[PDB]
DNA sequence: GCGATCACGTA
DNA sequence: TACGTGATCGCA
């Protein structure tokens, strides 16, 4: 039983309530709110949004920090409301974030999935109510109102058992003091968006299309015929049947044509270099130029990413529409894409600050490896020092290739890759990659001990934890399949590193947001990308930020080694280098 | 019109 | 390693 309400009564404006502000469109930016449900001690209420959101008492209640609301995915609601000029405050419990902290592997997508964790099944999955894909539609008011009230009732019923388990896990503060405050910061970041210079992007796309026409023509005269270069089946027939290049790698369906294979085939035929070049130009044009231009809002000329705070098993943020975490950087041709990200006001600048080697610093701290801690206490180039140790040479004797291999070993630790993966990145044998690793563990015995100990702890406890008590369950750690078990072992080692680094960055964003307000700066966070925070600010604030931001980031936690922050500012993201 | 599948970019 | 995303193609 629920009141399908016609107007807002005071009964719906209690001190504590479960609240559903339903946004069905996957991209919630400027998206409709289809319905509102409130469950509190006085009953269960469904409100049409046009009513509720025009009611001054309702809107005042939404924005009253002392009126506590329990929700699922409150950022979606907060942002949808921001686009309507309405502030959502007082969200004291977000079930999406609670479920995520309790077990990130569950993939909790909707209220129903979180409710199942506590054997609560009186709510349907969103996909059963709205449908999937083409046939996705908002159902009739009776069906919609039942669904929203059921979601709000589930939230109401589930808050206590979820907070109880969080407390047993010592994750209650992680929820309340880190993830929920971050959610509000991310909602403001997403709402602010980042201004895009679409003229520059369109000019770049114009350039790429011309080179792509040129390289594509050269490819066709080399293949003796025309074909769809973007089809790895057609390309496979041109390279490996017509031109009879060696087959160095097979895929499930046929001939591998990854850039790894093509680089190896380059000496045999001039086509191969042009294919690689076509692949890189086409990646830029399709994915980044055309892809970015599709999601720039023509009103604001901004992109408004959506940060997914509750997806990764490490606690890292992901982002979509656009995904700004893979804007190119390595190749100069691609890094120029970042010239298109500009401050949103005249006489403002982009300020970007990034942790230097935060993952290895976290590893030095957690493993208490004396050699690694000393390397960071001396602020050495970690890759050079790793080369010196592994190859037992002095700094002047480290060749670029020795540093490259040491860097690949460090990369393998940071991202938890296998010996096979290291071998593949170093283009060496698996046996050779293995002996590289062993030489590393002789130089860093503390890291070796941490690796062994964390795997034993994962086996004993069932999970591993980060510095701020995020956990990752690893049921595959006892699997009898070697590849499955090795992956779980590498995740046991890696997640305390990657996840603690994510924890620090999140804490830094919270501290930064409060410091910006304390200092009454106009600067504002725009993006969190890997280990980098990107802000925009009046040019007149750059000198204050140069001092403030690195300090806040460096003081976010106290490790046994310093945190180091590099920072730059400029007129574009590219120039903030 | 989905859904693998392959390839590629940051990690 | 991961996630996100593209184009292709294979199944309807």
């Amino acid at each position: 039983a629920f009141t399908l309400a016609d107007r807002v009564t005071e009964e719906m404006l209690a001190d504590k309530a479960a609240l559903v502000v339903e946004v069905v469109e996957e991209n919630y930016h400027d998206a409709p709110i289809v319905g509102i449900a409130v469950v509190n001690e006085h009953g269960r209420f469904f409100l049409r949004p046009e009513t509720a959101l025009a009611d001054p008492q309702f809107v005042a209640w939404l924005g009253d920090e002392t009126k506590k609301k329990s929700m699922f995915d409150s950022k979606r609601a907060a942002v949808a409301l921001k686009w309507k000029g309405i502030e959502l405050c007082g969200v004291s419990f977000d079930l999406l974030l609670a479920a995520y902290l309790l077990d990130p592997a569950q993939g909790v997508d909707d209220v129903a999935a979180a409710a199942k964790m506590k054997q609560y099944e009186a709510v349907r999955p969103d996909e059963a109510v709205y449908g999937k894909g083409a046939k996705r539609a908002v159902p009739d008011e009776p069906v919609l109102a039942e669904h929203l009230v059921r979601k709000a009732a589930a939230i109401w019923a589930l808050e206590r058992p979820f907070l109880d388990e969080l407390r047993r896990n010592e994750q209650d503060r992680l929820l309340v003091e880190l993830e929920q405050p971050l959610s509000s910061i991310l909602a403001e970041m997403e709402f602010a968006g980042v201004k895009v210079d679409t003229k520059r992007l369109e000019q770049m796309g114009e350039e790429l299309a011309e080179q792509l026409r040129t390289v594509e023509q050269r490819i066709y005269e080399l293949a003796g015929q025309e074909f769809n270069i973007n089809s790895p089946k057609q390309l496979g027939v041109i390279l490996f049947e017509k031109l009879q290049l060696p087959v160095l790698k097979k895929t499930k369906t046929g001939y591998s044509t990854s850039a790894d294979v093509l680089e190896k085939l380059a000496p045999y035929h001039e086509i191969v270099e042009n294919i690689l070049h076509y692949r890189q130009l086409g990646k830029l044009q399709s994915t980044y130029i055309e892809g970015l231009l599709k999601v720039v809002r023509p009103d604001t000329k901004k992109v408004h990413t959506i940060f997914n705070q509750a997806l990764t098993q490490t606690g890292r943020l992901s982002s979509t529409e656009p995904n700004l975490q893979n804007i190119p950087i390595r190749l100069e041709e691609g890094r120029k894409i970042r010239q298109a990200f500009v401050p949103s006001e005249s006489d403002w600048l982009i300020f970007a600050a990034d942790y230097s080697q935060i993952e290895l610093r976290v590893l030095a701290h957690i493993a208490e490896d004396d050699n690694l801690m000393e390397a960071f206490r001396r602020d050495l180039d970690i890759h050079t020092k790793t080369a010196m140790d592994i190859f037992q040479v002095s700094e002047d004797e480290v060749t670029p290739n020795m540093r490259r291999q040491a860097k690949a070993v460090n990369f393998g630790i940071v991202y938890g890759i296998s010996d096979y993966g290291l071998a593949q990145n170093l283009n060496i044998s698996r046996k050779e990659a293995a002996e590289f690793i062993e030489r590393y563990f002789e130089s860093f015995p503390g890291v070796k001990r941490y690796m062994e100990n964390i795997v034993q702890e994962a086996k004993q406890k069932g999970y591993v934890t980060t510095l701020l008590h995020r956990r990752r369950y690893l049921p595959d750690i006892t699997s009898r399949n070697f590849n499955v078990r090795s992956f779980a072992e590498r995740m046991a080692m890696n997640t305390p590193i990657q996840g603690s680094a994510a924890d620090i960055i999140k804490k830094a964003m919270i501290d930064l947001n409060a410091r910006l307000k304390e200092e009454r700066l106009q600067a504002r966070l725009l993006l969190q990308v890997h280990d980098e925070l990107i802000l925009e600010a009046p040019k007149e604030e750059m000198e204050r930020l140069c001092r403030l931001v690195p300090e806040v980031m460096e003081q976010a936690v106290t490790l046994r080694v310093p945190l180091k922050v590099d920072y730059h500012y400029g007129s574009t993201w590219y120039d903030a280098k």
